[PDB]
């Protein structure tokens, strides 16, 4: 905390590497819906929700090779307490409309820095973003699918309205693929999933992950082979 974080990453040969992150989409129902108390579900506030509670309403979709402009800011919605259909950014490779007003998303895979140095990430959430990062915080090297819910204490915890903005700095090495797990929830209305970073020596933030997101084969033995 007085020094900067220096997380652990993974090694892999080039032949086991493909582009983009994996996405799972989960239902997050309203308590009740109006027209043709509070309406929204507080379950996302449960401490157990990020580790297993988030699957309890079932899934509805998934995609792979998620890459590029993965952030969004949907503040155009007009009606609350009501499902609103919209499409994810094309980065997600998911054509169907989702209940953008109310859904849960888990994004996982690997971050590779374009140069060795200190990276600062910034998240802005409506409603809820969790950020895990590193082979000892997000998931095990080459064992993502089996270990995806064994993440550690959060690297950033962003919740609307109060802690909605968070930041963190990690010194990362160019040659290494760092496990990354991004958890997102919208409970209702407006939806903001904004994840950006300032690369080393860079003043302007970027929200474009193109060339930074990769997937490794889940071949196990800490990627030996
Ligand atoms: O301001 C973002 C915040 O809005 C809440 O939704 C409100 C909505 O703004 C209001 O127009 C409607 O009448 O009631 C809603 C609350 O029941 C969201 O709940 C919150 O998640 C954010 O989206
Ligand atoms: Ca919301």
């Amino acid at each position: 905390f007085a020094h900067y974080p220096r997380p652990e990453g993974c090694s892999s040969p080039p032949n086991a590497v493909s582009v983009g992150l994996h996405m799972d989409l989960y239902n997050y129902p309203y308590l009740y819906v109006k027209n043709p108390g509070q309406c929204w579900n507080p379950e996302y506030q449960d401490p157990n929700f990020p580790r297993y509670g988030y699957k309890k309403y079932g899934s509805f979709g998934s995609s792979d090779h998620v890459n590029g402009k993965i952030s969004w800011d949907h503040n155009e919605f007009k009606e609350g307490c009501k499902p609103i259909m919209a499409r994810l950014p094309t980065a997600y490779n998911y054509p169907a409309k989702i209940t953008f007003s109310n859904f849960t998303m888990v994004l996982s895979g690997y971050f590779k820095p374009k140069s060795t140095g200190l990276y600062k990430f910034e998240i802005h959430a409506d409603d809820f973003i969790l950020f895990n990062f590193g082979s000892k915080n997000a998931f095990e090297c080459c064992n993502r699918e089996e270990s995806i819910d064994n993440f550690g204490p959060y690297v950033a915890y962003a919740m609307w309205p109060n802690e909605a903005d968070q930041e963190l700095e990690v010194y990362l090495f160019e040659d290494s693929y760092y496990p990354i797990r991004l958890f997102y929830n919208n409970r209702e209305y407006d939806s903001k999933f904004m994840v950006g970073f300032y690369p080393p020596n860079t003043e302007e933030i970027t929200y474009d992950f193109d060339g930074y997101l990769y997937m490794l084969d889940d071949t196990g033995n800490e990627c030996k082979d």
